[PDB]
RNA sequence: AGAGU
């Protein structure tokens, strides 16, 4: 069995934080062709991994702690703006 | 309203 990813150690000073969302809004956070979550990464200077379709709906957000926190808030605000 | 070789 093969795949096309691997697990990498963070650079020193960079943390990875698990951002859980409701199951029904994973696709909403990603957006079409990733447009929403690519924008959040670009705006917050973070690296984000979308959960697998068959796993818990937890994004992993990697970067400086202050940037990761901003990305977390961007994800939560995007959800809230669309779901109230 | 699911992007990544
Ligand atoms: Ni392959």
């Amino acid at each position: 069995h093969h795949h096309h990813h691997h697990m990498s150690p963070n650079l020193p000073g960079q943390t990875t934080v698990q951002v859980r969302v409701p199951y029904r809004v994973v696709g909403l956070v990603v957006g079409p062709k990733g447009a929403t979550i690519k924008r959040i990464q670009q705006q917050t200077h973070t690296y984000i991994v979308t959960p697998s379709r068959d796993k818990e709906p937890v994004f992993e957000v990697t970067g400086m702690p202050e940037n990761v926190d901003r990305a977390r808030e961007e994800i939560e605000m995007h959800i809230a703006m669309r779901t109230g």
